[PDB]
DNA sequence: AGGTAGTCACAGCTGATTGCGCTGAGGATTAGACGTGCGATAT
DNA sequence: ATATCGCACGTCTATTATCCTCAGCGCAATCAGCTGTGACTACCT
């Protein structure tokens, strides 16, 4: 098995970390998205891949961290880049991520999923073992441009106006964390930060061949048991095999 | 006096049933005029 | 030598767009029914 989707619900503290628009400024949730990342960090070298879901909500997220003495904790494990709108800024801080993750030093990319260096590069092996996902990657609905749609498709198709947000959701939450098994000798992991994601109206979003590797047994398992899974998962995947 | 049929300590399965998670809308929560004050200046 | 203008030093008031608690429909917790294993207890002809 080349891949180990993962579906992590409440953190160690049995709080949910799902990325709800009412609990975004809240403590407790983003104490757990950074206690996540802490040993996440320590035990898949070489490559992390984070998606958040909107430059806004990543500008406070890393300000939350830096405020507490948590971000530190990571800083002297993997270098945190953390890609811009500006493309000239982005292509040197991923010049960066690249010789960072060739050598041992391990760097953490972040982003925002639907964002141009999503799906503008593809994360070969020993490149982004690991794809983390903060919460349901939804849309913003602002702008009176979605709604719009939202209404033609309800009246013409009739489309669930929960349900397309719900597959625009997942499709971009899919492909980009659909970008770390690049070959047959490729291998990465998979998480999601979210207890949205354990429920089975979005696992069925997730493209076949990674629905039976997603196991039930780990939907809502937490950050620590999370560790422990990835640890005995990338321990196994270094053993040689045969073509 | 002999044989067996319920019967209760668990366990499993099945078919349903109903019960809460999915967000989102209508109602309660410190810089200009106005003075002074002070210091450099007309009669 | 004493009132008078420039400069400064504040202070009161405001010509004007924020955060809480009630709604169907689908996936999951719940339950009645039935049965399987083992020994037990007893009862009629």
């Amino acid at each position: 098995v080349c891949l180990c989707p993962m579906i992590i619900g409440r953190g160690n503290d049995q709080v949910a970390i799902s990325s709800k628009f009412e609990t975004r400024e809240d403590i407790a949730v983003i104490r757990n998205y950074g206690n996540l990342l802490l040993e996440m960090s320590a035990v898949v070298p070489d490559g992390i891949v984070a998606f958040f879901t909107s430059y806004q909500y990543m500008e406070s997220t890393v300000a939350s961290w830096y405020e507490q003495g948590i971000l530190e904790n990571i800083q002297r494990n993997k270098l945190l880049f953390i890609e811009t709108q500006d493309g000239a800024e982005t292509s040197v801080a991923l010049e960066k991520y690249q010789e960072a993750c060739e050598n041992g030093r391990g760097a953490i990319l972040l982003s925002v999923a639907r964002g141009k260096v999503s799906e503008g590069i593809d994360f070969v092996h020993h490149y982004g073992r690991a794809v983390i996902m903060f919460g349901v990657p939804y849309v913003y609905t602002q702008s009176r441009i979605l709604k719009a749609r939202l209404e033609y498709l309800r009246d013409q198709f009739q489309i669930r106006e929960n349900d397309f947000l719900t597959f625009d959701a997942m499709r971009h939450a899919a492909q980009c964390v659909g970008r770390a098994i690049r070959g047959k000798t490729d291998y990465g992991l998979m998480v999601f930060a979210d207890k949205r994601f354990a429920r089975g109206d979005k696992r069925g979003k997730l493209p076949r061949w990674i629905q039976e590797h997603l196991t039930d047994a780990n939907l809502n398992l937490t950050v620590d048991e999370g560790v422990q899974v990835a640890k005995y998962f990338l321990r196994q995947m270094a053993q040689p095999f045969h073509r």
